[PDB]
């Protein structure tokens, strides 16, 4: 009908003028006024997206939820639902998701990329190797995926392919900051913190540093024995959104 589509319409102008509020009404109010309409699980999935960006994550789960309903092996509602999970630390159920993407394409690269990384963060370091060869069978070219091997080589405790795979990728991208912020976590982890700092110097004089390295920086203060430095950058990385409770305990370290 017409007034289901000027809704959607109005949804679409709402989203490109990022007022999410009305565009997550408007698309409400089209499904009220078609609750039959089996097109209405592609407005579940916009909705679900309009509701995460305003950070409604349970309200954005129940939407991608109701979505996958009669689409379960959707591939856009999967990769969301999947994305959203992770976010709210719901490793299981992203993993789940991102297994009933790749069991239906085994070569979806993002699906594999995200399922390397969990793969990692859930200490399964065989299953996160063969997802990011996966992706170099498929794109040799991939960058990330060689990326994903140097993380879980470091996670691993072979420090020396990790650092291989890092001063390769820095030789390639020689000012792709975000390498260096890697290669410089792996040199801490390694002990090599003088390394690190030549490293994390380097980001900090070229480039705007995240939060993640302000953290790092603050941990190597610490181990050189400069408490009232390392708590400034932990302060810093604070004001940044770094994790508020490990923020909290990194801190308390700091005040002798």
């Amino acid at each position: 009908g017409q007034s289901y589509e000027e809704l959607i319409e109005k949804s679409y102008d709402f989203v490109d003028k990022g007022d999410l509020v009305s565009a997550e009404e408007s698309l409400k109010a089209a499904m009220r006024k078609e609750p039959a309409n089996p097109l209405n699980y592609a407005l579940l999935t916009n909705l679900g997206t309009i509701q995460r960006r305003q950070g409604k994550l349970q309200e954005a789960l129940i939407s991608y939820t109701s979505a996958l309903s009669g689409h379960t092996k959707n591939i856009t509602i999967l990769e969301n639902r999947a994305s959203l999970y992770t976010e709210l630390g719901e490793t299981e159920k992203a993993l789940n998701d991102y297994n009933t993407l790749l069991i239906e394409n085994p070569e979806h690269q993002e699906a594999l990329y995200c399922r390397g990384l969990l793969y990692i963060q859930l200490q399964n370091y065989m299953w996160a190797e063969q997802d990011f060869d996966k992706i170099l069978e498929v794109n040799e070219k991939s960058v990330r995926a060689r990326l994903g091997h140097a993380i879980l080589e470091k996670m691993r405790g072979n420090y020396d392919e990790s650092e291989r795979i890092f001063n390769y990728l820095i030789s390639e991208m020689p000012r792709d900051w975000i390498l260096y912020e890697g290669r410089a976590d792996l040199y801490f982890m390694m002990g090599k913190n003088a390394r690190a700092m030549a490293d994390i110097e380097k980001v900090f004089t070229e480039s705007e540093p995240t939060a993640n390295l302000y953290v790092l920086r603050g941990k190597i203060k610490l181990a050189q024995y400069e408490k009232e430095r390392a708590a400034l950058d932990f302060k810093k990385a604070e004001s940044m959104g770094y994790n508020k409770e490990v923020i909290k305990e990194l801190l308390k370290l700091t005040m002798n």
